[PDB]
């Protein structure tokens, strides 16, 4: 029943009892494990999720069983029975957004989970208003380089109508221009959204790092285009501490990682637009975004500049170039005084987080493949830590693209 | 599409469906409620016969004589034997097939493109610890082949009805001693502190170096294990140096040529071969990243970083990553110089991708454990990081077995 969880570096063992609180099945069965897959393939039920969430909330404020708790359960029940749905109080929304983050198995930054600014944007009625709230978020979160975690929550999905959606996958994305000869200029991850923006009327540039406009959608309307004011998108030019030519690569990344296409589920209610942001771990930029062969793919270029023997894998040219690029990212963010965390510091804080959650809740859902960094895995303590992965609610969830 | 798991490569965009998993007859540790894929060790008569029939069907399929008269006579032969003895025995060619298939089936092995090239030594006539030692030395000589390594397994008698097992007590044929110190630190390999102490309890005179090769504790049915020293000339080792950092050689680090697992159970058609040591060649990260840099192994990162004059006082200098790369390069360079077979993690993962394609066509899938397949440095720089994998247990199989003591 309750899995034993061992750390193989220290020999310490815990038991996950928190997983018993899971109500949603993942993709694994006793016949086969699907844990490396990136994606998975009525009133009575809303009422149970609603009730369980309100119980979660009153328990957190230590008022479990109180008058307030009972009356609030009655409101929820009365509202659902009459209308087939309900609405959260602001404080409940705040609690549920933090819990969704806390519950996120793929997030290595969860030590921070209790520190989240929640902007309530549920009184939004147009793409125009969405834009204003998004700019306020960016400005707040960016804070001239001293980044602060934030979420803005737009109106929940409703039975009658279409969703509020932000089409872009992040608030900040560089264009990817598909070229005649089949290559890509810019970020190949963003080809499709770049073509959408143009098709909806954007005048495209032709750089490797052109910031995309937002396509914002109010219910049952065509999305609208909105150019972010350049002054709101903080960027960091990349340079290397000792390698002078590196700056000459013209590389850069944006300060603010802000995910904008995930669904936030709290107590059975769904928030189809609820962008959220923290600060980056350097390997996201230095390893994945710049070195993935299907991303900016700069490994070779960097290795030649370093004059490495590129002819053979056993010279470890890829490994050496990747280290330097990661170093350049850390250096430059430090130089520009913009919050960043390296993969060693981040995984150490995650280990402290596991221990906190063990005491607090008796476990912590974690996806080992996503937690362990993409370079130097076993040099970080999380590589040696067993982890149990399961879905708790409140949750952030993947949702299909709106087009 | 199909009612089998969809498997995607996020680098290339390509998709397959694993149909092979339908052949799995044994449950792993995961359920719909929670994934336990990251756990290292998760916790007959009519049963034997059904496993035997399945294995014999597998054998006859592989030789394309499925449904044939020889196929039906063999099945009858197996149940007759089980009917009268409670057990049965494999033909030589059945053993060779099952051993290769146990390797092909191993989800944690990245080297499986080589699975068809395994020399299977049949040692099922062995009846003493002394003879086990001879067989093991022959295995070591054949497999080592003066640095031109050749994959091999040697198979000792199977488990039998309430008669004791053949066991090799050591986890590998080559292991460096780990000596517990008066201050609680370890000299040598901390992985091997228990077996080192077991060797001394059984009469071994200990050394005091960081790289003392252990003797073997070999157990024949119903006897106490006996101790055997490997002739030093049989254990090929590689002194580590670095191609440009001249001081690395002065560190006195080394590793042995032959990775030879000796404590796993080989299961074929319900038969259990408790002693069946097998060996291949190393992927360089196993030595240079894990064995040398794990904090709970030789733990050399800080020493190397100090020699490289790195800033070890702050995580963000990436001193750990820089030192680990150089140590891996030293491992590769030293083995190449010594002419001892080794494969780096780029070339190994690339060959594992080819393996996956071959197996897609041949069997409809390939059981693979993503956390074990992805190397412990430079993970996402290798093509396997971007490749989804389905993990499931097929038989024949290599299985972990409890330590004999
Ligand atoms: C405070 C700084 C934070 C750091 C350093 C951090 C770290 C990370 C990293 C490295 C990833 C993997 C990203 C990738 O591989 O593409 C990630 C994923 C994720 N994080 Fe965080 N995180 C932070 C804050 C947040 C916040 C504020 C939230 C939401 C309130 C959040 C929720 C998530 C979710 C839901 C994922 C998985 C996304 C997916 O499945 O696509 N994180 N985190
Ligand atoms: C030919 C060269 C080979 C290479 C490069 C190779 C590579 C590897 C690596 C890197 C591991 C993970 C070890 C660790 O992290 O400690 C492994 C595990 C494994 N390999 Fe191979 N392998 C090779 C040959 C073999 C052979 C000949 C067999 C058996 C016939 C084999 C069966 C296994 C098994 C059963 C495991 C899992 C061990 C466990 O769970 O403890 N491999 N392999
Ligand atoms: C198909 C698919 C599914 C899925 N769940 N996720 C993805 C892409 C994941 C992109 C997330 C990248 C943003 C990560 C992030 C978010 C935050 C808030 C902080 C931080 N340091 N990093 C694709
Ligand atoms: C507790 C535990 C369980 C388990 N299944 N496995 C382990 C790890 C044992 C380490 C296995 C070392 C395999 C080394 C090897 C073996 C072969 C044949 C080739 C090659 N390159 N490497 C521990
Ligand atoms: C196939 C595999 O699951 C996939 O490549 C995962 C591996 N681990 C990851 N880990 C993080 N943090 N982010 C990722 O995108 C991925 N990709
Ligand atoms: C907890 C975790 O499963 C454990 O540290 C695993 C991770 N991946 C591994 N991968 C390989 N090849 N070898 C290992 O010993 C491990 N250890
Ligand atoms: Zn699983």
């Amino acid at each position: 029943k309750f899995p034993r969880v061992k750390n193989w570096e220290l020999g310490s063992i815990t038991y996950d009892t928190l997983c018993a609180q899971s109500q949603q099945d993942g993709p694994c069965t006793p016949r086969r494990c699907l844990g490396s897959l990136v994606l998975p393939r009525p009133a009575e039920q809303l009422l149970s999720q609603a009730r369980d969430f309100i119980n979660q909330y009153y328990s957190s404020i230590k008022r479990s069983g109180s008058q307030a708790h009972e009356e609030r359960l009655q409101e929820v029940e009365a509202e659902v029975a009459s209308t087939g749905t309900y609405h959260l109080r602001e404080s409940e929304l705040v609690f549920g957004a933090k819990q969704a983050w806390r519950n996120a198995p793929r997030c290595v930054g969860r030590i921070q989970w209790g520190k989240l600014q929640v902007f309530d944007a549920r009184d939004c009625s147009s793409a125009q208003e969405m834009f204003t709230y998004i700019c306020n978020h960016i400005k707040y979160a960016t804070n001239r380089g001293n980044l602060r975690s934030a979420i803005t929550v737009f109106p929940q999905r409703a039975p009658g109508r279409g969703d509020f959606r932000i089409w872009n996958s992040q608030l900040v994305r560089y264009a990817g221009y598909r070229q005649q000869d089949g290559s890509v200029r810019g970020d190949p991850a963003n080809v499709e959204i770049t073509e959408l923006c143009i098709q909806h009327g954007w005048t495209p540039g032709n750089g490797r790092f052109d910031v995309l406009p937002l396509l914002l959608q109010a219910p049952d309307e065509a999305p609208e285009l909105f150019v972010l004011p350049p002054e709101l998108v903080l960027e960091v030019p990349l340079e290397h501490p000792t390698l002078e030519w590196f700056a000459a690569l013209g590389l850069r990344w944006y300060a603010l990682p802000a995910v904008s296409n995930m669904l936030l589920e709290i107590g059975g209610l769904e928030f189809s637009a609820a962008p959220f942001s923290g600060w980056y771990m350097s390997t996201e930029i230095g390893t994945r975004n710049l070195c993935d062969p299907h991303r900016y793919n700069i490994l070779e270029d960097v290795a030649v500049c370093m004059d490495l023997d590129t002819r053979t894998t056993s010279s470890l040219w890829k490994d050496k170039a990747a280290v330097e690029i990661n170093l350049a990212v850390l250096h430059s963010f430090q130089l520009a005084k913009v919050t960043i965390v390296d993969h060693h510091a981040a995984t150490v804080s995650f280990m402290k987080h596991l221990d906190n959650e063990q005491k607090a809740r008796g476990g912590c859902p974690a996806d080992w493949a996503w937690i362990v960094p993409p370079i130097s895995g076993s040099l970080t303590p999380v590589f040696h830590q067993e982890m149990v992965n399961y879905i708790l609610s409140p949750a952030f969830r993947y949702q299909p693209d709106p087009w």
